[PDB]
């Protein structure tokens, strides 16, 4: 908890979000996605640490921030995650020379952030990121598609509020070590409550762009691919290996995009609790250079 | 289905075993575990075709072999198993000269086989294999600690019978790679119907060693790991990287027993899919020096 000590709390839309912010200088903001909160960069902040005022919210009802009143099926959407993130952002002065280290929906998070806010925007870090829509099940891993499309039917509240799957099935099999106890209690600590307190676990998979479906997230998404192709801000795309989201085809995509440093780190999916370091060292070593 | 399509069946205790049968020989038996079947091997066999009789049974109720009457909590323990493979390759006549090549249960199978039948073993090779008791669970990997210790609560019902989650949620999250959907559905096909046709899925983690409990496969497992640690038998270990089961001090242990060779592969659990040809050839290899 001595990292859970560092937190500061600001009031945003009357909600208590928390945040890692150490330092000063242009901000570098570090976004996780699900099921995880600000405790996934833990280990990669350091790196960064005196190159810039370093920022990791724990996205709303996530992390130590404030779960939402009356939370129902229709919570925590990308939508809602936004309002409260940007709102954060904004009160938090991150609107100039912003560099982003985005992971998951962070990065839907992140790159909708840049392209909304394109001029503000020094360099974006990815990783295992939301790079594309999908037309159809076939380009989705074969890891965790069976889980996603359950979680995408009535089944998924039953999985996530009472069972929680996401964060008991999905997260280790999605890392190549083994976490220990410690660490895998921290990332329960959020969800430990049965019912709606895993309501953010269960609203992502489902807000995942899939067949048009949603609609805004679909689109949302669609934009700022289009404009990642065209843009000429610094990206750092940190691969993983074997990774999951990104492979195969995907990878060829990414890589066609302007200005693209690219390192390649062990992982699957949450790399950040495999490689840590070179991941750290890959965005400092990068950002040095901006 | 040209895989499938090969398997031999036999009657044993009046049930139909499948088993893929290749070639003459001293007999070669590859021994698949929990939730798989002889189709684990299908790309390892081929290294050794011509070397010697290769033997591939899916154990009772899996694989292509027949389901147990009246399946309930009592069904599809170890010592069940013993009962239907030792009989098994005690009518296809494997008997002396012996190579095993064992995973998973199908390593608490040829290990308690090979130390009850020590005149008969050529040698043994394995991977992520069962290889200690163990005295309290901190030491079982925190990949699915949880999963297992809510497999062997009374919860364990509705987790395999009615959701399938050791197939759906274990299989994907211990492979590096993507497995095809192909791939996938053959091991899904033993289990697809919700019910006892998945109980041998679910009696299989209520029977690891751990604490004490079971009795008899924690004294039947002591029992061949003592042995293990002084038979002149040779054995290839085969080591994965970064491994689940076999990993840390454990890896140490396997390391003093006599007459070890030792090839490290790629993999999480079911390194076969990941590594299969490096497998393989050590295998193919060491036995070639036996
Ligand atoms: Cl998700
Ligand atoms: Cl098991």
């Amino acid at each position: 908890t001595s990292f859970r000590d560092k937190k500061k709390f600001a009031t945003v839309h009357g909600k208590q979000m928390a945040y890692i912010e150490e330092g000063t200088g242009d901000p570098i903001v570090f976004l996780h996605g699900n099921p995880m909160s600000s405790y996934l960069w833990r280990n990669i902040m350091p790196h960064l640490a005196g190159k810039g005022r370093l920022i990791a919210p724990d996205l709303i009802g996530m992390g130590d921030s404030d779960k939402l009143d009356n939370s129902g099926p229709d919570s925590y959407t990308f939508a809602e995650h936004c309002t409260y993130l940007f709102a954060l952002l904004e009160q938090l002065g991150v609107t100039e020379n912003v560099t982003l280290v985005i992971h998951d929906w962070g990065s839907g998070l992140g790159f909708h952030w840049a392209h909304t806010h394109s001029d503000a925007v020094k360099g974006i870090a990815f990783m295992e990121a939301i790079v594309e829509t999908r037309e159809s099940w076939d380009a989705f891993p074969e890891r965790a598609r069976e889980m996603f499309q359950a979680l995408r039917s009535p089944a998924g509240e039953e999985m996530v509020l009472e069972k929680n799957l996401f964060v008991e099935a999905l997260v280790p099999g999605s890392i190549l070590r083994d976490l220990t106890e410690e660490e895998m209690n921290e990332y329960r600590r959020p969800f430990a409550n049965a019912g709606e307190d895993r309501r953010p676990t269960l609203t992502f998979p489902r807000q995942v762009p899939i067949e048009g479906q949603p609609k805004d997230v679909t689109e949302l998404v669609d934009a700022y691919v289009d404009w990642l192709g065209q843009t000429s801000i610094p990206k750092l795309f940190i691969n993983a290996d074997p990774g999951v989201l990104i492979t195969g085809e995907v990878r060829d995509r990414v890589r066609s995009w302007p200005n693209l440093t690219e390192v390649t780190v062990a992982g699957l999916h949450f790399i950040q609790e495999d490689s840590p370091d070179e991941i750290g060292a890959a965005v400092r070593d990068w950002h040095a250079s901006l």
